[PDB]
């Protein structure tokens, strides 16, 4: 099985011990880690933080304890324009552009491959998706000539029936990337003001109407689309969406007036990590969504919609039982890395946990 972690370059940044750099990440415990996110520049692929070439390195030198660990670089991201890969992915000559630069800069700063986060195209992108993909593995292709070893190509995509249906060919590109991966915990939040959990394992016969917004649905359809099950992988979070409640009303359906207050060492307001997740479930109400799989908390006027070891295990589970390639997990920052807020004396609890169950076969 893979187990394909990310790491955010951005997380550096983080005061105290949220701080993350490359070489807190254990070499054992995925088998591929995704660095996020380089930009690109005159229709090149280029690094995006001032130290990321030091960055990259510290990363790489991971090699030197695992040498079978795998490190990809991944373009895009969220603070990068769709509509700037639009415009780069729409013409023939800028797009020959990026995918002739993106060989010699992952040979020079010692990646095995390239990840691509489109987030996301619409329905005039879904032709040129598919020709980037086609070229770029072309061009990988091409450059393994060399006598190196081939460079991987893979792709976050949309979870989203909708989204899938609007901007991916996805019979067409899972011939060509390696690996697909799942962005399973983006069902909810968004913007609604009604309390829900993003990452539902299964649609849960109450209140539905989405009945699509669920892991097992995207699953189900990727695999009806024509993605082999080899190539997909599973996306799994490693941090929690929160809101700020309207009323008293915890359970289901409950009225909410806007996302949760900021976590002291993420500062983004709507989203914790799981270590901060860990600290606020001290004095917090605990449930779970029997129907669903996946537990959530209250505390105040706070509402949170979390994973912990035993969800993450069982989506672990899940994933095994529909054959698929692997787990891919957002993000390892956001995990307990340095083993010391979520109690149990234990570096990567949720990461390490599905590393374990995807260990058992
Ligand atoms: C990821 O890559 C993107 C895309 O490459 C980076 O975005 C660009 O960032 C640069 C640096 O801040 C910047 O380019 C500069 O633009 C100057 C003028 O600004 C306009 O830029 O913007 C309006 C937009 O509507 C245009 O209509 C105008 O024509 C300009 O283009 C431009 O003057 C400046 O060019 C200088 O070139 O610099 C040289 C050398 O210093 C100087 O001698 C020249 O006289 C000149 O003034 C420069 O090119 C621009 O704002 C961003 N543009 C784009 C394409 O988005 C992005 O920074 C990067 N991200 C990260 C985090 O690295």
């Amino acid at each position: 099985y893979k187990l394909i972690c990310y790491y955010t370059s951005w997380s550096q940044y983080r005061e105290g011990d949220g701080s993350c750099f490359p070489d807190a990440i254990d070499p054992f415990l995925c088998t591929h880690v995704i660095y996020s996110f380089a930009n690109i520049s005159n229709n090149e692929i280029d690094t995006w933080e001032w130290n990321d070439v030091t960055l990259y390195d510290t990363l790489n030198t991971l090699k030197n304890r695992n040498p079978k660990l795998k490190t990809l670089l991944s373009v895009g991201g969220w603070n990068f324009g769709p509509e700037r890969f639009s415009a780069i992915a729409s013409k023939t000559q800028s797009r020959r552009t990026f995918i002739k630069s993106v060989p010699p800069f992952l040979r020079t700063h010692g990646f095995d491959g390239l990840d691509l986060a489109w987030l996301y195209p619409g329905r005039r992108d879904k032709r040129h998706l598919t020709t980037l993909v086609k070229e770029m593995k072309a061009e990988f292709i091409r450059e393994a000539q060399a006598g190196t070893e081939q460079l991987l190509l893979s792709a976050a995509v949309s979870a989203g029936k909708i989204a899938i249906d609007r901007g991916y060919d996805i019979a067409q590109i899972s011939r060509h990337l390696d690996f697909i991966s799942l962005l399973t915990y983006d069902f909810h939040g968004a913007w609604r003001q009604t309390v829900g959990h993003h990452s539902p394992l299964f649609a849960g016969n109450e209140d539905a109407s989405s009945r699509f917004s669920n892991a097992d649905y995207a699953v189900s359809y990727m695999l009806r689309l024509g993605a082999p099950a080899n190539k997909l992988v599973m996306g799994i979070p490693t941090f929690g969406r929160s809101f700020t409640l309207a009323s008293s009303k915890t359970d289901v359906g409950a009225p909410v007036s806007g996302p949760g207050v900021p976590g002291r060492f993420t500062k983004e307001k709507g989203i914790l990590a799981y270590y901060e997740i860990c600290d606020f479930l001290h004095g917090a109400t605990t449930h779970r969504f029997r129907d669903q799989q996946v537990p959530y908390a209250t505390k105040g006027n706070q509402w949170v919609a979390y994973d912990d070891q035993e969800s993450v295990k069982n989506k672990a589970r899940y994933l095994k039982n529909r054959q698929l390639a692997g787990a891919m997990v957002w993000a390892l920052d956001l995990d307990d890395f340095r083993g010391t807020f979520c109690g149990q004396n234990l570096t990567f609890p949720l990461t390490s946990a599905v590393k374990d169950v995807l260990a058992e076969v």
